[PDB]
């Protein structure tokens, strides 16, 4: 309807026509203010103490595009809370207390290009949780407890140019995930449990080359440092890249344990014919 | 013995007589280097990826004073790991993955004046864990999951001048804890579950006073903001202090819900004679 504009007592509401924005940031709120005009395009709740997301909070916000909950203490989100936002392109949940991501949490958002989850305690993400977010251009999981993510849903995100997994428990990356993703310019796996990384043509751009007539800048940013790397032939493709030394370190095999990844010559990365690994490349 | 000095390959060892220091910081280590001279006074491991503390790591370090493990990913500490350090005055565990503090973890350290635990996932601290640390001048629990701490052990720390509890789940502070602690200059309870705060004479110094012939600086730093304050007569002593407005907010009673703590007049903080609280001050 054509009702007059609603603004919470503690917030500031801006109208730059047609758009309307509700800025509540750093007001000390313990919960989402009850009266927020449903026509708000941008909603800034960041740097508050809100602990809970009620179903009624964001209900019926059709034109809502940016929503920033960052730096709140949030342990719970009522199901179907975001179910009413079709137009939301960006959502910032970072620096909260979320321990889990359910299937129904993000289920409604088709138009979302940015999902920022970093600096939470999340130990788990449900299998279908990312099925509807396939339009994401940015996904930040950094600084969490995750040992795995819905890889099958991630390999279906075509336009994603940034994936930040750093500072997690992730022990494995499936081998074919990035094949169909040609927009990815950034992957940060730093401080994880990875013993191995899958080869991808994208990673061929993670090195600097020159003296061909042009000095080629690095067009892909990859950081694998801080992982318990098991150093064998499977990582040789990575050892062949010409890169800065980030102090990456091999966890295994025992003779390579403790030594810098780039300080090891290429000839000393060895796979053992048939238990390292385990018809591997030697053949059997 | 008089053995030659041991230094790890990746570290730098300084001798300023008599003292010896081993600086391993930011070397990318996945574990504590095995050879570290047992006579080291200061050991800097910060900004590494070490995940585990073995019994042998710090064993037999008698003269060790400062030990900084900060900004590591550490989920486990072998029992009796610190049992051999009598002279340790400072220990920095901050920014790690520790989820728990056992009874045997700190059991050995009498001389410890500084314990920095901030930015961990700790949900629990065992009842006797702090019994031996009674000499602590600084204890930083900030940014954790704690709902309670060994208050009985804390009220026995006489020389403690700083306690940082901020950004936790703590729902209650016992009423008599700070009575015997006259050295405390700082308490940060910000972003907790506290509905109430106990009155203490120390908190009488948390306000600024002037026009008596001297403008008195604030000699005690207290931050209670970001708590679900239940606003009744029990907090009146706090409302009487003349302080900056940090945007503290009452969670309850319903008529005070959402309103700024300092925007409420003193006459509107009311306790109800006999269920708020519950022979309370009205008498029964
Ligand atoms: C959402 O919309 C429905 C109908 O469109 C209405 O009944 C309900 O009260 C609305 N809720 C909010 C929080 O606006
Ligand atoms: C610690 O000292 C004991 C005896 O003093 C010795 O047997 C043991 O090997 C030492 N361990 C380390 C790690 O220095
Ligand atoms: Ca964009
Ligand atoms: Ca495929
Ligand atoms: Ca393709
Ligand atoms: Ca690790
Ligand atoms: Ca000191
Ligand atoms: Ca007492
Ligand atoms: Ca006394
Ligand atoms: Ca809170
Ligand atoms: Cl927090
Ligand atoms: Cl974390
Ligand atoms: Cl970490
Ligand atoms: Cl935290
Ligand atoms: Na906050
Ligand atoms: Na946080
Ligand atoms: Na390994
Ligand atoms: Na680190
Ligand atoms: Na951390
Ligand atoms: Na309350």
């Amino acid at each position: 309807p054509g009702d007059p504009q609603i603004c919470p007592k503690r917030c500031v509401c801006q109208i730059l026509s047609p758009n309307l924005a509700t800025l509540c940031a750093k007001k000390g709120l313990l919960f989402v203010p009850p009266n927020i005009d449903r026509r708000t395009v941008e909603l800034r709740l960041a740097d508050n103490f809100v602990t809970n997301i009620k179903r009624k909070d964001f209900a019926n916000m059709t034109s809502l595009v940016d929503l920033t909950l960052s730096r709140n203490t949030i342990s719970f989100i009522t199901p179907h809370a975001f179910a009413d936002l079709r137009n939301l392109r960006a959502l910032h949940l970072n620096s909260n207390r979320l321990t889990k991501i359910t299937n129904d949490m993000f289920s409604g958002l088709s138009n979302l290009h940015h999902l920022i989850l970093n600096n939470n305690q999340l130990t788990l993400i449900s299998s279908t949780a990312f099925d509807d977010v396939f339009a994401l251009e940015e996904l930040d999981l950094s600084y969490n407890n995750l040992e795995t993510i819905p890889w099958d849903a991630v390999e279906k995100m075509v336009s994603l140019h940034t994936l930040s997994l750093d500072h997690n428990m992730i022990d494995n990356i499936p081998k074919g995930t990035f094949s169909h993703l040609h927009k990815m310019t950034r992957l940060d796996v730093t401080s994880n449990k990875l013993q191995k990384l899958p080869p991808d043509p994208l990673f061929q751009r993670a090195q600097v080359l020159a003296t061909s007539g042009i000095i080629s800048p690095s067009t892909f940013a990859l950081s694998f440092g801080g992982n318990p790397l098991h150093c064998n032939c499977e990582l040789l493709w990575l050892r062949r890249l010409s890169r800065e030394d980030d102090l990456e370190t091999c966890a295994s095999p025992p003779l390579l344990t403790g030594r810098y990844f780039w300080s090891i010559p290429e000839e000393e990365f060895l796979c053992e014919p048939p238990g390292d690994p385990e018809s591997n490349p030697a053949g059997e």
